[PDB]
């Protein structure tokens, strides 16, 4: 029977340099997501993209031997080549210089001219600036944005970046600049050519020019919109949470049901900044140290509801201790241990033979309960803490029972066959919940293990400890699941 949908984005990123882990967060975040949505059995589509026009594009082409597009089609391989390097699992990749695109940018535009939503002025701001600009009045969709909060009280995560947006900005919103004159790149108004249609109309419809919406075929945007989260860092909230809804209403469009802003990746001068310089390459930490590190550090060390410092020093402890100590010497202990005790034959799991059994099953249905609690609202360090708690509590069931004294007694060979199974058994739990995190490790584990009943890598599967009551051969060369 059909799937529920589920419509995931990220923000589409501006190619005027190269990208940093501070991007990375934010598109292996939204994978994170989409991979967990899958295993739960919806039907996802996530997307990604570029916001490709402005001033600072054609600069960036001007100031170098090339073509705006040969510019921007050489930054987006690189930036399609990161992706496929992270193993993003993302099932469209919008560009706004892609006809679908420009299409909808026109059309909203012409529609929202015809309606009298956007009229010709000119813009003053701040040094001195001062050009004719077309201005969507927002003000006029104030009092219909504050019954939208009213009723939808969960629509901006975490709930602080809320009271904020309502506090500070909506005071009187002002009517919005929507285009220029004074650039080229970019598309142009069709019923008046000299205005090129500004970042605030341009950027955000590519969650629906996705879709192909006023398009010959709407199927997909009928499908997946509205949206189920708009993720982004915390700089743009009101862009998605106050213009995004505003525009949707002068479409006359459903809105999306949550935006969620995580914090920034500082390094050491504040942000973590594109321009800034102070810049850490998410290819460097794959090539050194593996994908499945950079996707854990950038999950588990930045926390979903603050800001992050990035260090070296941090990045190498997450790696060396959770990842290979904690985990990846866990799986090698056990499997090192039903080599030497059963010659490879992993007993059938039975019950709770051990009187630590019956405390440490009702744990790893209690791992599995606040893990999806955690993920639900998007708590992603507190996640995989949670995981690690019980990878941590296993190591831990190893010393408590001693299986090598055990292993002396030839008439405690049913309780060391025990505990080997409850050993496997609590990897197999840590093993499925990590599966939208990591990649390679989960996969790995099931391959030493040799699990390859397919419906023991999902969620379901955990519902009952003790799945294999089946003798199963593990490997004869154990080897170490990390880097
Ligand atoms: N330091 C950061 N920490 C977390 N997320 C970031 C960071 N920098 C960028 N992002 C992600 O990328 C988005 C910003 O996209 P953009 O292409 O404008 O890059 P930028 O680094 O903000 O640009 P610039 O440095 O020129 O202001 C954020 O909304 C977030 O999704
Ligand atoms: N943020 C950039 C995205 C965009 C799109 C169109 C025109 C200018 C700009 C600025």
């Amino acid at each position: 029977s059909a799937k529920e949908t589920f419509y995931i984005t990220t923000p589409i990123y501006y190619p005027s340099g190269n990208l940093h882990i501070g991007h990375a967060y934010s598109t292996v975040a939204g994978d994170v997501i989409a991979r967990y949505k899958r295993m739960q059995g919806y039907d996802v589509r996530y997307l990604t993209g570029t916001d490709e026009h402005g001033q600072k594009i054609q600069e960036k082409a001007q100031k170098a031997g090339k073509t705006e597009i040969e510019y921007l089609d050489e930054m987006i391989a690189g930036i399609k080549q990161l992706w496929a390097k992270l193993e993003i699992s993302n099932d469209d990749f919008i560009r706004t210089t892609e006809e679908r695109h420009k299409h909808v940018v026109e059309q909203v535009f012409e529609r929202l001219l015809k309606q009298g939503d956007i009229y010709l002025g000119e813009y003053e701001g701040w040094e001195l600036v001062k050009e004719e600009s077309y201005f969507f009045n927002i003000s006029k969709y104030t009092d219909r944005l504050l019954e939208f909060y009213d009723q939808n009280p969960d629509f901006i995560q975490p709930p602080s970046r809320k009271n904020e947006m309502i506090n500070n900005f909506i005071p009187g919103l002002a009517d919005l600049a929507v285009s220029r004159t004074s650039f080229n790149w970019g598309v142009h108004v069709p019923s008046n050519p000299k205005h090129v249609v500004y970042v605030w109309i341009d950027a955000l419809v590519n969650y629906i020019s996705a879709l192909g919406y006023l398009s010959d075929d709407e199927s997909l945007f009928n499908k997946y919109w509205p949206a189920d989260i708009h993720l982004m860092a915390k700089e743009i909230v009101r862009f998605h949470s106050i213009i995004w809804p505003i525009l949707l209403m002068a479409l006359d469009l459903p809105l999306p049901k949550k935006v969620f802003a995580h914090g920034w990746i500082l390094m050491k001068d504040g942000k973590m900044s594109k321009s800034k310089g102070n810049v850490v390459d998410p290819n460097i930490l794959i090539d050194r140290y593996g994908l499945d590190a950079t996707r854990y550090y950038l999950m588990r060390e930045l926390p979903f509801g603050s800001d992050g410092v990035f260090t070296p020093e941090a990045f190498v402890e997450r790696t060396n201790f959770d990842l290979a100590n904690d985990l990846g010497n866990l799986v090698n202990r056990t499997i090192s241990m039903v080599n030497k005790y059963f010659d490879g034959e992993l007993p059938a799991y039975q019950g709770p033979l051990h009187e630590l059994d019956e405390e440490m099953e009702a744990m790893a249905l209690e791992t599995v309960k606040s893990y999806t609690e955690s993920m639900e609202s998007l708590q992603f360090s507190v996640a995989l803490s949670t995981v690690w708690k019980f990878i941590s509590r296993t190591n831990k069931y190893i010393d408590e029972t001693t299986p090598w004294v055990l292993a002396k007694d030839d008439s405690q060979k049913d309780m060391l066959g025990n505990v080997m199974a409850h050993l496997v058994e609590n990897i197999r739990y840590a093993a499925v919940l990590l599966r939208p995190f990591l990649t390679h490790a989960p996969k790995e584990i099931f391959e030493q293990l040799n699990i390859n009943n397919p419906q023991f890598m999902e969620f379901s599967s955990l519902e009952q400890y003790g799945v294999l009551n089946e003798s199963i051969m593990v490997t004869g060369q154990p080897k170490p699941i990390f880097p």
